[PDB]
């Protein structure tokens, strides 16, 4: 219709005009209109069939086909990509017509298909990776959970190694020690973390105000990236302040530092092996950094980890915990499922500002200051110091 | 921002302007919009959490939570729903706050709970028991999909037999044949009949133009509904034509007639126990009326479905398919998504008008009228001939 027609302009304009955190805004109030217009039939079917989607992208995940539709440079028929493929004709046929009706694909006046923004992103290792860890791992924990509460009387879930995910998986490990014996989920795990968010805590972080007078002599550490996956904070920090002195140091385990290395640069970040459950190796650095560490462990874990850092610090170090903050009342979606996906599979949490500042309380660490970098969804920079 | 909230009142006032028609399209191109404005990374992180909301409906329900709200007369604690209904508190609290952020309750300005439209929803039982099978029936046989296609290098799936439902579920038998071993799924299914949707084919079908000089006597038929559940369709044609002449006539299973007694009016519809994979009892009925039937059973399955009635017919006859009638290019979500679920669970297909006419010509039938009655998914109540 012409109205829909003349939405769409207007919202696109609108979207144009901001930035991307507008756009994050303008996006979640097109989900709420969504919700609130829809009639209750169309709400159950919405919840029945947008399951579809993950099994779906597994599916073109497995032929290959979000990678080959985006290095096309024509609109392809279904037979064609069946054919190129190794898919049944009328099963590639059904496939692509459901992915074009949910812009997974795009199909077109002619009824051939080309890539939309969706295809291009599912043909990104690290994104497709984060894709398939939703169908393999999260997927089962969540249709174990309403029985696993159910036959537990609604527990609060409190133990890494006592919630829905030893159901699902049939075992008594919790979620970290099971996954070393999945070759396969490992192996997509290290694609994963190859997926480098945007924007990150460098585009609000005011380092030289934090450093203040800190000097790196004689030969001290400017930036300890611990649990640091393959470095991207330590790249970005040496890319954005390449004169500021001081060892920058990536901390994790051997298999995961190993992948770093093709990507590391040649010179100016150590990778140092380390096991955060131990104690820090590296003294008096000046940030001692956490990303996306904390909300994957229950309180007592979270304070362990923190509790092995707080000897290394000398009164000018800093705790950075950068990572969710949600906040106390209208969370949205994208800061809420995250809660309830890793209480069923890790017995974690997210974390409230006032949740994160006592757990780093019983560590004897108090809050310095906070930067936000995403918005509408909190992730921030929370610098913590002794006392 | 301001900017968001003049998105949302635009649009709801241009919802409230049209009918139930324009309001889908309107969410249709919300939906559209999007899923053209995410970031990638937004993406992935859909497709990863609105998983969570068949999981968290599944426990609401199970709690008994979208009943107790929506009949509340005043804003609830999490702690005071968590007590009344015999759940954890802050698992209450966590998942209250996941269910207020995709809008399946509100959360208020002090942090209490109130009943959306969707609290609402999923309080009707009917509606609740479609979101119960989509918890329980669909999603393991979405959870199969893609490994049961990969195993078997991507076949044409054609035999109710031989498609996700028997990896799922770990058996032989088909779905319909399974279920009814099932006395719990059968115990929501019955629920499930319940729910009548809205607009129906009577809104749009020329019955008195269809019938033309027709005559009820000796004891004829006017309406034959085969596979009928609850009998909706029997209690509006009565309903929107009390004076018609002619038998009105019920037929399903004797489980499912039982159940629709306590609904049934008290004169004017028989029920008539029947299988509709069986031959047709009741001869030269005006209308033999099969909603949402066929689309159950792959084409040898619903072809034999046809043959079992033809037989019965006389010249003036018809037979009345209700049910999705996809176009050719351009589908819905709504239509498509459906043909993926049946496909995996039921070994069946959503069928254009041409594959309805070349499935009901190998009966030897053709159509003569076809009276689309939902937009912009099609719903349309097809007349078929002999010859
Ligand atoms: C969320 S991932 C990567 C997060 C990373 N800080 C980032 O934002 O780029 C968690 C990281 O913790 C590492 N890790 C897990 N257990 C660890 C341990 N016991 N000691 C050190 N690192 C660990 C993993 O190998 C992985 O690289
Ligand atoms: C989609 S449901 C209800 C469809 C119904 N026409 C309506 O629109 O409400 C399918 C119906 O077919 C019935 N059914 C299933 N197998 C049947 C059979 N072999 N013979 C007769 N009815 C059957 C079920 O009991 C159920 O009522
Ligand atoms: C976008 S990739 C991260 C997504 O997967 C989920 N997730 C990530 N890592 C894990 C993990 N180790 N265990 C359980 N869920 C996870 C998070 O909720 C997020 O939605
Ligand atoms: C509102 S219920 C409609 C849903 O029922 C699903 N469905 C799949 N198999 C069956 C079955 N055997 N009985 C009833 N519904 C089913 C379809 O996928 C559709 O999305």
């Amino acid at each position: 219709m012409e109205t829909v027609a003349a939405i769409k302009t207007l919202i696109q304009q609108l979207a144009q005009s901001t930035d991307q955190f507008g756009r994050a805004e303008i996006n979640d109030a097109l989900r709420e209109l969504q919700y609130s217009l829809e009639t209750p039939f169309d709400t159950v079917m919405r919840m029945s069939l947008d399951t579809c989607q993950v099994a779906v992208a597994r599916i073109g995940s497995d032929l290959g086909l979000f990678k080959h539709l985006s290095q096309c440079a024509s609109p392809q028929s279904a037979e064609e990509l069946a054919d190129h493929l190794g898919c049944g004709r009328e099963l590639m046929s059904r496939l692509l017509r459901y992915m074009a009706s949910v812009r997974m694909v795009q199909q077109t006046d002619d009824i051939k298909y080309i890539s939309s923004n969706i295809t291009q992103t599912l043909a990104v290792p690290g994104l497709e990776a984060g894709m398939r860890h939703a169908f393999e791992n999260l997927w089962p924990v969540l249709m174990a959970l309403p029985d696993f509460l159910a036959e537990r009387k609604y527990p609060d879930i409190v133990d890494a190694k006592d919630t829905a995910f030893q159901k699902a998986f049939n075992t008594d490990q919790d979620c970290f020690h099971w996954l070393a014996t999945q070759p396969t989920r490992i192996a997509n795990f290290k694609v994963l973390l190859t997926d480098e968010r945007t924007p990150n805590f460098l585009s609000t972080f005011p380092l030289e105000k934090e450093l203040g007078s800190w000097s790196a002599e004689p030969e001290k550490a400017l930036f300890v990236d611990i649990g640091g996956g393959m470095g991207h904070a330590c790249i970005r920090l040496r890319e954005k302040y390449p004169n500021q002195p001081g060892r920058v140091i990536l901390q994790d385990l051997p298999p995961v530092l190993q992948a770093a290395q093709a990507t590391l640069p040649l010179s100016g970040i150590e990778s140092m092996p380390h096991n955060f459950h131990t104690p820090q190796p590296v003294q008096g650095a000046k940030f001692y950094f956490l990303r996306l560490i904390l909300r994957d462990f229950p309180d007592h874990q979270a304070l362990e980890i923190l509790q092995n850092i707080v000897p290394a610090m000398d009164a000018e170090s800093r705790i950075v915990i950068d990572d969710g903050v949600p906040p106390e009342k209208g969370a949205r979606w994208a800061e809420t499922g995250t809660d309830i996906c890793i209480m069923s599979a890790l017995g974690s949490k997210e974390r409230t500002q006032r949740q994160w500042e006592e757990l780093a309380a019983k560590a004897g660490l108090q809050l310095q200051a906070l930067y936000q970098y995403t918005w509408p969804v909190v992730n921030a920079a929370m610098v913590f110091s002794l006392q």
